[PDB]
Parts: structure tokens; sequence; C-alpha cells
């Protein structure tokens, strides 16, 4: 039904953003597979990639092949990649994800129950705070043409209209999958792009981090 897999127009969403704006800290906040982390290492622009799964099951094997490899090391970096995979979760806050230039949270709000969606915000934008949040969920809309909901594209309007100002930031709407006759349902994938307008706390396992060879 989607030319390229819907999945993946999701994942090259934001690899175009990242070409775009060339983020030097990104973390993949519900990363799974860590097929985004390896489409976003494809840019030299990137110093620090970072991965958080609840499921640790879902990361296992999946570190060893995003260390650098003999290529790597014979026609080598500028500057340095940092690749890291975390065993936690987003309602939680661990202070090794401040600081960042972006982070992605890609089909991952609709797993949250409602006590932990009434903490994700506080988390993400109140403290981790990085310089563009990028939440993506689909559109029920487009149903007709597990999750624990399955929102409008007012639902999510609203909710994210509410958190852009609460913790100072400014949201655009957008998506991916065309419907393409009756074309006002919308897209597939609601987006919302945020933009912005010291104690220890090590909560996350880092299940796997390497960093690749570099020379300017
Ligand atoms: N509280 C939480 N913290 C971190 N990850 C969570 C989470 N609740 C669910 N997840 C993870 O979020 C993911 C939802 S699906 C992964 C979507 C992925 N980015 C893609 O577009 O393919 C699962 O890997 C699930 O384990």
């Amino acid at each position: 039904q989607f030319k390229p897999p819907l999945y993946r127009q999701r994942y090259q969403f934001v690899k175009n953003l990242v070409d775009q704006h060339e983020p030097k800290k990104v973390a993949d906040l519900g990363c799974g597979d860590t097929s985004l982390l390896r489409l976003l290492k494809v840019n030299p622009c990137i110093e620090l990639l970072v991965g958080v799964d609840i499921n640790e099951d879902k990361l296992r094997w999946r570190g060893d092949s995003l260390a650098p490899f003999l290529g790597d090391f014979l026609k080598p970096r500028d500057l340095n990649l940092t690749i890291t995979l975390y065993h936690g979760s987003v309602v939680e806050r661990d202070s090794r994800l401040l600081g960042f230039d972006l982070i992605t949270c890609i089909e991952l709000i609709e797993h949250l129950d409602s006590g932990d969606l009434a903490r994700f915000p506080e988390v993400v934008f109140g403290y981790l705070s990085p310089s563009m949040i990028v939440i993506s969920t689909p559109n029920s809309e487009f149903n007709p043409l597990d999750h624990k909901f399955e929102w409008t594209r007012m639902e999510f309007q609203t909710w994210a209209l509410y958190v852009a100002n609460r913790y100072d930031y400014s949201v655009e709407f957008t998506g991916v999958g065309e419907p393409p006759g009756a074309e006002n349902v919308g897209y597939c994938t609601q987006i919302g792009i945020f933009r912005k307008n010291q104690h220890d706390q090590h909560v996350y396992k880092a299940v796997f981090t390497t960093s690749y060879p570099s020379l300017q």
C-alpha cells in the first residue's frame, strides 16, 4: 500500500531533519531494532548516537554490528563517533542524556500507559530538554481508509500544544503516508516536530558502547 514501507518513511523523515539541521548528539528513545540509529550514523555530523529501550531482549546482539569495521580504520572519520545502547525507560530520568541536540520518539507514546504518559513530557521536555524533539504516533482517522491508545489529529495536536507551551517549545505538525480519493483523512503517521525557543543520575543500563577511530 506504501511504495517504501511506512516504518522506513518514518526513519527517512528523521534522516532528512538530521541532514537539514546536522545535530551532533542524537538519542532515539524506543529504538527497538536499532534500524534508525543505523540510518542516522551514515551522516558524519553525529558525534554521539544513543539508543534507549525497556526491552533488553530487543537490544541483544544488535550492538555488535554498530562497532567500527576495518574499513572505518583505513578510511577514518573526521571526528569521533560514540554509539551507546541503553536498557531503560523514557519515564525515568538519566543524566547521561542531557544536552542533546535531537531526541526522537518514533511510534513510542502509544505504548505508554496513562501514568507513564503523564510522566513522559516531564522527562523528555522538562529534564532532558534537547534542542529538538520529534514525536510520531498513528492517526486513527486513517484506519477506515499492542497500542494503549489510538489518537486522532486533534487529540495529538492538543496534547502536543499543551506540552509545547509548558516546557517552552514550538510545535509544527506533519506526517507520512498519502491517503491518496478522500484526501481529508490526513497522513497515516502523525508527526510533531518540537523546537526549543547538575546532579549525576545514572539509572539506565548501558548494554553496549563503542567508539570509532578518527583523524582531522
Ligand atoms: N517506557 C519505555 N521506555 C523506553 N522504550 C519503551 C518504553 N515503552 C515501550 N518502549 C519501546 O518502544 C518501542 C515501540 S516500537 C519501536 C518503534 C521504532 N522507533 C520504529 O519506528 O521502528 C519498543 O521497542 C518498546 O520496547
